[PDB]
């Protein structure tokens, strides 16, 4: 329970000082000042810095609103965000919304509710009310991951309708004809909607029609990969490339490929998205885009860091990123 | 940045009024109360809820802080906190540390100033401020994942002692002599530790000893287990099994003895900890054991949850989840 009419007991001090003190209020000698708070220490008291008004006074918190933490795509974003803020100033929090519009309103709801200085949301698409919040809130926000579409302040991410598109046109140059795509979380997922509506327009430009898809709308997983791709395959045995919406289900699907002896690229192309790490362990080299999660991270927790420190800052709030095609051994012939 | 006011003449109502409608203190009829909380939604209004001083007034924040969201472990101990949370009007929040001691204290201490409802926090080795914090605080805290020392409040974990003597037993008894120990993100993982320790000892009292053992600072990484694991065999080509930290590593190691087109467990077995998902996506499955994720963090979540509704309940604090090996290839033989 342990409170101030702790600290004086240890800290031996009236009652009074205590306060003055731990908020750095009146002079107080260097002595009595490291006096109380090294006294409150050896206790584990901690001050209250939440207890204060609306916006203006707001704490050190800055939000961080994300729909997944089972992929391996944020958990790199969010090490870019406590690099550039580990300059000890702000706290970044994570908040997980599973990639529901009603649980992303009520996540950031409950956040703005704290009073936080800052926030980092992923993705442009919100429910009405929620977009209502991020446009009444006085303070910096952030959307991260895409830049398809109308920021409500600060912007960093990828043109994921380019993606699709260059992953498109590099396979039809490669030859590719008869291609097949799997996705998961969908239609969840916006980003990875927008990057199949991509790879779909440059198909169908060039007259080509995808031979078979497979949506799942649960969450991506290597065995999901697995399942996917022999059933596609299955169902469509004269493919001869195989797109799919992340990294980690192309790892699956690569796996059982590699299992059934069949030659890649020779007999099947493959190409995945996001290149993570895992990508780096496996057996052969999976084509792929880097997501710049690690600089989105970086760059957005920039943003609200400069905002915080000049409020008059001047500075540029929306970031659009280019990545390049990492073509690996699975595409080109 | 609204203010009530705002609110107040886009609904009609007096400010007076919006405030006991928002705060839920006046006896207003639900055709107001309904009209005003309309109204703040349109406007994207979000009521300040951190009107609380110290102790008895708390945010409805549930401080879970974790080392790490890259390996594959906590991501899932999260899922069950938040299925368990998503009842209540509680909201968890997340905090990482990197492992080190220094930087748990740091995000602690700033949580703890927000005067949260509850902390869930991973392990059980702590700096002398950051368990005095833990004790000093009057709200429900629990320590997940290790049951091995001695909790400050609640806890939920397993034993890793038990878990590397158990794996021991399997082994030997399986006929193997001459093991293999590969780590990552040791010594600052102490769990990690506590499990090379359980399986030492079961092996030293064996009278048998690692032929070949490599410990790493870095993180978990299907490479690195790559890269290991051929360092080991080339340095060591006699070992008849590989025993790896993790099962992340361990499953890098696996693509890679399957790449050099040796049999498992012919020539070497294997096994890990964790029992992660993408286990379930490999040609092969690598024996491991259960860390509980899932049902430790409901079982936090839980405990939490119980002693904030009725402080005087009286419930199962203390909890020690017992896991057992989980087999099928790569092992039994």
């Amino acid at each position: 329970p342990l409170t101030l009419r702790d600290v004086s007991e240890a800290s031996g001090v009236s009652e009074m000082t205590v306060s003055r003190v731990l908020r750095n209020r009146g002079d107080v000698s260097d002595a009595t000042r490291a006096r109380v708070l090294a006294a409150a220490k050896e206790l584990g008291y901690v001050p209250n810095k939440i207890a204060g008004a609306l916006a203006s006074n707001r704490v050190n918190l800055v939000a961080v609103i994300i729909p997944s933490l089972s992929n391996m795509v944020f958990p790199e974003v969010l090490t870019g965000i406590n690099q550039v803020l580990e300059d000890t100033e702000l706290q970044p929090v994570v908040g997980v919304t599973d990639y529901l519009p009603e649980k992303e309103e009520k996540v950031l709801y409950e956040m703005l509710s704290w009073r936080p200085s800052g926030v980092i949301i992923a993705g442009l698409e919100h429910s009405e009310a929620a977009r209502a919040m991020l446009d009444a809130a006085g303070i910096p926000v952030v959307e991260i991951m895409d830049s398809d579409g109308k920021p409500v302040d600060a912007m960093v991410g990828i043109s994921h309708r380019r993606a699709g598109r260059e992953m498109a046109q590099a396979i039809l140059k490669a030859g590719y004809r008869r291609i097949g795509f799997m996705g998961t979380k969908m239609p969840l997922d916006y980003r990875a909607r927008k990057r199949f509506e991509g790879f779909t327009e440059v198909l169908g430009k060039n007259g080509v029609e995808i031979e078979d898809r497979e949506f799942y709308s649960g969450g991506s997983a290597l065995a999901k990969g697995r399942e996917m791709t022999q059933a596609m395959l299955e169902r469509s045995p004269d493919l001869d490339f195989l797109y799919y919406s992340n990294d980690m289900i192309a790892a699956g699907g690569l796996l059982y490929l590699l299992e059934q002896g069949i030659d890649i690229p020779g007999q099947i192309g493959l190409a995945g998205f996001n290149n993570v790490e895992l990508l780096q362990g496996l057996p052969r080299k999976l084509a792929t885009m880097d997501a710049c999660r690690l600089e989105i991270g970086r760059k957005a927790a920039e943003i609200i860091a400069k905002r915080l420190e000049d409020p008059e800052a001047e500075i540029e709030t929306r970031i659009t990123l280019e990545p390049k095609i990492s073509y690996g051994d699975t595409l080109k012939r």
